[PDB]
């Protein structure tokens, strides 16, 4: 798995968020926070276009999980694996931010999904918004 610079920032931000919230396991919801906080990537732009924001996602994650060496949850590992499939299908050899978000949507379950459901975002609509940005001139 090769990652873009922005995707690497996402993974760092995800770990930072897990630690800040007192978790040794980096879950799908921490990936979600890393995606929105990274800011400049297509994932962050799609999340913002959907009416989500970093602070809003942060508040919801804290509401569902609360506070509590470091590892990815099994589901987060699966999301990162799926991100490579998503990149390949979109004609990319590197996983970028959009591919991690699409991987998250594809998994479709887990804490990030519960967060998105509570924030009122359809997974299908999230995918469409990502693809619209990628398709745009």
């Amino acid at each position: 798995g090769r990652f873009t610079e922005r995707a690497q920032k996402v993974l760092a931000l995800a770990q930072e968020e897990a630690l800040r919230l007192g978790h040794n396991n980096i879950g799908t919801e921490h990936i979600l926070l890393g995606l929105v906080r990274e800011g400049e990537g297509i994932a962050a732009k799609a999340l913002q276009a959907l009416g989500l924001g970093s602070e809003k996602i942060q508040k919801e994650v804290e509401s569902l999980i609360g506070r509590a060496t470091i590892h990815y949850t099994p589901r987060a590992k699966k999301v990162i694996e799926l991100s490579m499939d998503e990149a390949r299908k979109l004609g990319h050899s590197y996983v970028g931010t959009e591919h991690i978000l699409l991987g998250l949507i594809r998994e479709g379950e887990g804490v990030a999904a519960r967060v998105l459901n509570n924030l009122g975002v359809s997974l299908n609509k999230a995918r469409q918004q990502v693809l619209q940005l990628l398709g745009n001139n």
